[PDB]
């Protein structure tokens, strides 16, 4: 149970990128100057929380996003490849035994589509491209895998989903149920109606489905 959630990197200028994308996205990119990054999560209720999006290292969308990172000055396309072919010899224990998560920018920014809100696209050794999409939104303040990620490389934490009691988001993840905060017409509900709200507003906009 949960939802899959259509994030997307916006392009401007379609035609000085099309050499970094296939065949296959050629349509979409042109028609609706978009590459889509479709996520699976089991927390819908914390999307206003996304503060980075993640894809699994073997996810085919890796070395087409960083071809843009690069286009757009922001991405070491070097950095990426490097990344790529370690994980490629790297096994699932040797993956996610956590003692210093590894990942990469990939120089381009998605669009969530809760809140409009631009967040930088990674790569990293702890997202499995087996798990759901292959690719994940990144909550730091819910998730603690998110939370270590974020520690480790200095990306925002920002709290949706408030508990009753005291909690200091710079120490850890809050993985509980509470009452939304930050997610715009969401904001006072109950974290798990907003589970189902949140995904049915997503899938009434064609941006997310129940799954």
């Amino acid at each position: 149970e949960g939802a899959l959630i259509r994030f997307y990197v916006e392009i401007e200028e379609p035609e000085k990128f099309l050499n970094c994308v296939p065949e296959e996205l050629k349509e979409t990119l042109l028609k609706e100057k978009r590459i889509y990054i479709d996520v699976f999560t089991t927390r819908p209720d914390t999307v206003f929380g996304a503060t980075f999006v993640v894809l699994a290292p073997e996810h085919p969308l890796v070395p087409v996003l960083a071809c843009i990172g690069e286009r757009l000055g922001n991405a070491c396309y070097s950095d990426v490849e490097n990344f790529v072919e370690k994980m490629k010899k790297m096994s699932t224990r040797e993956r996610t035994m956590e003692e210093d998560k590894e990942g990469v920018f990939l120089g381009v920014y998605a669009t969530n589509p809760a809140n409009g809100e631009k967040i930088p696209v990674w790569s990293a050794n702890y997202v499995l491209y087996e798990y759901g999409t292959g690719a994940i939104m990144c909550v730091p303040a819910h998730d603690q895998r998110d939370w270590e990620f974020a520690k480790k490389y200095d990306l925002p934490i920002k709290v949706v989903v408030k508990p009753e009691g005291a909690w200091d988001f710079e120490k850890g993840a809050y993985e509980g149920k509470g009452t939304l905060v930050n997610s715009d017409g969401f904001d006072g509900l109950d974290s798990e109606t907003a589970k189902r709200k949140i995904t049915e507003w997503l899938q009434d906009r064609g941006l997310g489905e129940k799954k």
